[PDB]
Formats: structure tokens, sequence, C-alpha cells
């Protein structure tokens, strides 16, 4: 076997006042849909499937640098949708919007690539995944949300595989230390 690697991802944590109404929306799931646990809910910015542990310090430095001049981000829940766009849907998600969020994801992805570290991302579309399935299930009705929260930092997570699903461990957090007025 080859040197061990980590599955890592950068994400925004989702606070209790937001995971609670999202879980209430999950009560509508039926059939083969499998709900995401509130503790698993996050807004992913980049997924890194096989990071050599010696590269983690570079990733922590990248997180600090990119968050240093941004203020805490104001994230708004929007409407629900599915991936993939057409065909049997495999994931149900809620869209999220925040000023600066796409720019942060794109800078992060470029910074990871400049470090020569692998990613496994699709086009960035900020969301919180609510459910996953394989195979048929009743389609959920369209929902929209009006809640928002202030995100104080960006989190680097490690994913580890367990019987009940993946488990996420915080590797480091990077505080948004800037402002939008100075």
């Amino acid at each position: 076997h080859q040197p061990s690697t980590y599955r890592l991802f950068y994400a925004l944590r989702v606070p209790a006042d937001i995971t609670a109404p999202l879980a209430e929306a999950q009560a509508k799931l039926r059939g083969n849909w499998r709900a995401v646990r509130p503790d698993q809910m996050h807004v992913t910015l980049s997924y890194l499937p096989a990071v050599p542990p010696e590269r983690v310090e570079d990733l922590k430095r990248l997180g600090t640098r990119l968050t240093q001049d941004l203020p805490p981000l104001h994230v708004n829940l929007r409407g629900t949708g599915y991936f993939p766009n057409e065909g049997s849907p495999r994931v149900w998600f809620v869209k999220t919007e925040a000023e600066g969020l796409t720019e942060l994801a794109e800078n992060l992805r470029a910074g990871i690539r400049e470090l020569g570290i692998g990613t496994d991302d699709l086009a960035f579309k900020a969301h919180i995944t609510l459910a996953r399935k394989k195979g048929p299930a009743p389609r959920l009705p369209p929902l929209i949300f009006d809640q928002s929260w202030t995100a104080p930092g960006l989190t680097l997570y490690r994913s580890i595989l367990r019987k009940t699903g993946p488990i996420y461990e915080v590797q480091s957090t990077f505080r948004f230390r800037g402002s939008a007025s100075q």
C-alpha cells in the first residue's frame, strides 16, 4: 500500500437555528431518500479526496490567508433543488447565497491547485445537502426558506468512514477577520 492520505474538505458550518428548520423540512422525505443528519449539514467549498498528511499545514496557511480580509459572511437560505439537474435525482439540497461566497470558493480552489493538491469538485453552486438517494422515491414539493445566519469562519474538516455513514472532524477553523467597510 501507498502512504496514507486524508479526505478533507473546506466548508461553512451551519448553526442550530438553521439546521432546525432544515430538519423539519426533512420530515417530508419518503421512500429511498436518506436524510442528512443535522450534525453533517455544511456548505462545502472544496473537496480534497486524498491529501498527504504533510500537506495539511499548507492547507491551514491557505485557509488563514484567504479569510484574513473578509468579514463574517451573511449566508441566506433560498429554495430547494436536485442533483443531477435531470433524470433520477440523487441529492436534494437547499441553495445558499452570500456576498463573497463564490469568490472565496474560487480563490480556495485556485489556491489548492497552486499547492499541487488534488480536488474533486463540480462547478461551484453553494448549497446544503438535505438528502441522498439511489433508486426511486416520491419527489418532494418545492420549498423556500427565509432564514439567514452570520458565518464567523471557514472550517477545514476531515472525513472518516463509519458504519452509520461518514463522520466529520474539525481540523482547523479560520476566522473571517476583515470588514466590508474598511
